[PDB]
């Protein structure tokens, strides 16, 4: 931090003494079931060597964990999320820049802790008869065992540019009821892919044997809502003071499908099978400090 | 945060230098048991592109555990609250907007403890009549432990819109005495759903073999009290300045029939058997920012 | 918090730049051993659209834990506080409404571990004589272990209303010297209850046989210090600005009965045997922003 | 820190009461995909006797993680990133120096947990017949268990200077899949090195056996983003105000080549194939306090 | 603290409501590879009875480890720094003295957990013939863990006094790839010391049988930057009101010399064989308050 | 706190609104080797009772760990410290107290773990000549498990009064390279007491085989650096305004001798052999607030 560097801490921050614009931005994609919202702040730090824009995506981009499809009681296909999107994209033709984002890729660590343990034990048995028999041990503990958090999804920053940025939440691993986890490439010759069958022998449709989505992560069905600032800086000597920045959002479905053996079920999951893309065009006016659509 | 992208914390927030009108709007009802709060607060910043109104629905939605019905010494009712609902919707022809909200559902995750280990083990036994026997033993210890919270009731941010929003309490898992988790879907052949069953073998009556509520989470029994925030958003321009909101609480009630089997007792949960809601609409005035029921 | 949904902190919070009247309101009810104090605070915020008054309820209610009656040197009785209880209530009649409260029912948890663990293990032993003989074992680790904070006193908030408002201190577990939980409802067929035996085959009359006090949780000998708090609103514009409050407090004492069976000890617990209730009735004033007794 | 020589908290930093001049400086290398942002601040406390220049390197090195040659189904060529670098240097005929710097090479630790445990046991097995024999084993636990986190990737202050500083991210560790943790110099007879594949006797054509980037580290595939601070002082008596800093940011690619023996899959690790810099020249104007490129 | 003897924080602190006078002396030592940098800090405050001086010693010793001398392909040596040193010395005949100083040697401490466990087991073998043998065992668990931090360097500060103050980093244990913890002193009769080997029966020639100083901490590759502050007071009525300190930073270099044996590898290890010192006079000017070289 | 009571936080603190004076006393005693320091500041607040002085003795004692003689090559004799003391005492003729100090006999603690758990096992072996044979088994898990901090060196408030107060630093445990804790009073009948001891059957001669003093804490052989605050209070009436406060620092040494037995070595250790002091008398005038020596 800046007190490490024997500086006043929030002596090098912007926004000291300066007046800040705000504003909201909310809109409803019923199609793509998001709910989009821009909080932008305008920044004017005359000792600043630009303006700044602060743009911070936000709403909730609805799950739709939802059964798509019935073929009978044999099979049935689940539309999954696997994956959201917020990107922020200035047009190649404009003068300003993104200079700054979070979140960003934190660099993440597994606690390690290795073994080198002796143990060493003397058993000397005997009998009423007058018989003696024994035996001396010694035993070696080592190896390691790796400890982490393990969360349901990730959040990643997609390798950003000066005209474009991007967050991506990925699916990495989900615990079914008390099975283990499971992942989109796992597979299980018997059962296929055991990510949201409720019961491996059921007895009900397969539309019904998938998992409750309150069970589930609410990032499936109810949705996620990120929160996610992106910095736009333009020198204040431009000409053109207006700007159009696409906002994107983006929800990737992945299709569940349960089939019947006769013998037990057997699931099957089909990456990416449908993207659901909802993108904005919002005008910037540094002159007159706000953002409409 | 804010800091994080070389931005004074705090700057680019709402609410510097103005004044906020804030109120409390109470009222019980008796027939469903709620005592409904609404905080408000309405925040006209003019550095800000849109009044704001910050409704924070608070109070206590009674769980209302209760034996319900008796039909005698063998069978009895138990009404169990098995989900709190919390629900702001505005009315499809209004210009105002759900703008923000709080709690959502945050990112949860699971404690992932792997292990990769080599024990090995050298026992080298003797008698006292000349007789050495051994054996050499290397053991491999693998696999995964899976650590996480497992909390009873659970709080999820349905899929919101710019005209609706809406809080679910969900009833994911409860601990018996010592008999371990039990869940609606429980189902055991023996003794059915064993959720909230005193003993499995008792002699009084059905209805005194229903856990103490005491023991059980007070979400049953005494209520659960929300905490739940929404941001409005009105732009300042719109002719009418006057908007219709619809608060509605709920309480979902299922419904655990205890039954005598001659041998033992056995539970049966129906779910979503009885809803009790409770709806008010309150007048927005943004001019005199006041709301009023 | 107000900070997560881009609002400045403590910008909707009510008590900025207005005068607070506060005091305290004190008396001993030696019958009872009760020590009630009341702290109340008057907040008149004009941009506020009602009359705050924060009543914290505080004091202690002593536990009283004692021998009470002494029938020879085979039979004791002590009564101890399994419960205490705090109740505001105003009369139907009145204008005012219980607004907020404070503590309210947290969501409680328990940590869930679970285990997916596999082992394997190669046994290959011999003799000096010319003789091998081994195994090969596979072994499979898997369940759940639930760990959480089990105190010995509960606190919980009573369901409320728009009069009346109330919270109890109820008796979950104790811990004996060394021989583990024991609640109300405990019974052992040989010893009964065991909840407060300091011996099972004890030489001494049986008021001596008893847990000291300071072994046990001091809620039940010093007794229990409330901070409780309660916010009640008034509208300006009623006519009657002058309202009677019922503040409550109550101590349920059981009665745990100690027999000698001529080989050993037991112990049986009669519920709410007794109940010491403590009200009083405070006039507060609100123009003159004052509450007496 | 400064309290514990009894002197108040922040009294010996600087910037205290004096004007920051801030500027953001952005660029994007499209050919070595690097987002480049450098965050200047220039302070000249009239109190200190220097004047300061706080350059924050910041941006985002895309890790273009990536298959970049295929021979055919059996060999394949993955480019992986090993470092990044980032070094800011003055010409050595400049009168500015590297005053400071941040973040540091922070003394690590490994938590050291030894043992000295005794056990004792005593078996005396009998059978019905009249046998009694019996043993009595003591048992000795000892040694050490090491654990300490350990991350994906290290940072590192390269050794600076008066004219040259610089940091290094370093790859350490990655876990694949379950099959434990594996490094640049790690080497299995038969696999080689198993650090990028998928399965090790994969049907799938080499191109396909690489893990998936999601997986892995975001640092691979999305990137690295710095937050690297350096302090430069200079002279206010120095005739040149002037200077010029050239700040360098490097990706160092090694190759991860996956051959086919027709039995099981290979994987060998060519250090440091490729490096990847982008340089820039910085002119610094410390009269007008600027800096531009 | 002060807050703990009923004063108010901060109350008896020094620097309040005065101006200090700070700067920064750097200067690189390119022979011995030291980056030195001193912030002084002069403290005049009229309410206390001296002026002080804050000296803060940074910048960067390199570690230097290095393979200086090979031999051939049998035997290597390398220069690794065993120790670091940073001392501040007043001439004795100066008025001045050392106040204070940071950071200090704190009481360190190890978690001792003892064991007073008892088990009991009963075991009742049965054959299908008829035959019943059985064992009661009883078995004690005792003793103690001792667990603890285990820094690869410590940090102490010298026996000072009012002349002369001095710190020194001292390597305390290494870490080896897996093969457990090496200190200076270790001594295998087979590879004598394996602080730095590689690997044990490697066919490369011992210059390469070295660690790879990533691998190993970064103290002694990179180097080690201090942050220790020393506390300068003078009287303001003495005459000669300017002083002469000497700065002086040391790294102590072992050497770790690699042979073979022709069976496998030995290492040997010669403390202190080299020592580094790098020297500074600084003139001190309390009038003027500043510091020059 | 302040706050538990009702009270804003710093409302009952002294110190606010009024000037302190404060001063640094320095001085060095060669002979026992201890830096002495005394930060003093004299409170005078209007609206106190009492002048105030706040008294931080601060400073080192060198601990002075070294080999004082040498016998020959199979005797040898270390001075280390045990015990470090600091006390201020007043005449008892003076009408001045000691109103409070820092820090004071925090209560301390033991982390207890106990255990009642069951497990069962049933084993049913069997051959594939057609023989079975089995057991069930019922295993008790019982007792405790003590877990604390054990610290190498304690810190003690003396029984103080109004003229006297005084802490003393206390050796309670040392641990070896790995051979366990070591205290004043251990005693091995083989090899006396190991505090101290490099090794049992070493070959170099006695002075050499004393452990490094870098391994031992550096309290031993660097010293210790207090911290201790007093208060004293005088009445602004009282005609005499000049005291006279004594300031004593004690080193307690003792003498670990070490024999050779002609087999292996033995340690034993004469306690409080040597008592360093050094005693300071400061004249304290309250009226033009100073301390002198």
């Amino acid at each position: 931090a800046d007190s490490d560097i024997n500086i006043k801490t929030g002596t090098t921050d912007i926004g000291s003494n300066t007046t800040v614009k705000t504003g909201d931005l909310v809109t409803y994609d019923k199609e793509n079931g998001m709910h989009k919202k821009v909080f932008y702040s305008f920044i004017d730090d005359k000792n600043h060597n630009k303006k700044l824009l602060v743009i911070r995506t936000k709403g909730t981009i609805a799950g739709q964990y939802r059964v798509y499809s019935e073929e009978g009681a044999n099979k049935s296909g689940l539309a999954w999320p696997s994956a959201f999107k917020v990107q922020l994209q200035l047009p190649d033709n404009e003068v300003a820049q993104i200079s700054d984002y979070y979140p960003r890729n934190d660099a993440e660590f597994r606690h390690d802790s290795g073994y080198e343990v002796h143990h060493q034990k003397l058993v000397f048995f005997a009998e009423d008869v007058g018989s003696n028999k024994g035996a001396i041990i010694g035993l070696m503990v080592g190896g390691v065992v790796i400890a982490y958090v393990q969360p349901d999804f990730k959040t990643i920053l997609e390798s950003p540019t000066d005209k474009k940025v991007g967050w991506k939440v990925i699916f990495n691993n989900m615990v079914n009821q008390n099975w283990g986890p499971y992942d989109r490439d796992s597979w299980n010759p018997v059962y296929g892919n055991q990510l949201f069958m409720k019961t491996r022998n059921g007895s009900m449709k397969a539309a019904d044997n998938f998992l409750d989505p309150n069970k589930a992560s609410s990032l499936l069905s109810s949705g996620f809502s990120p929160d996610f600032a992106t910095v736009i800086t333009m020198d204040r000597k431009a000409s053109k003071q207006q700007t159009n920045i696409d906002v994107i959002y983006e929800r990737v479905r992945d299709d569940y499908q349960l089939h019947w053996t006769s013998t037990n079920w057997k699931g099957t999951n089909t990456k990416d099978k449908w993207t659901d893309r909802s993108s904005e065009r919002y005008k910037i006016d540094w002159e007159k400090e706000e953002m409409t659509n």
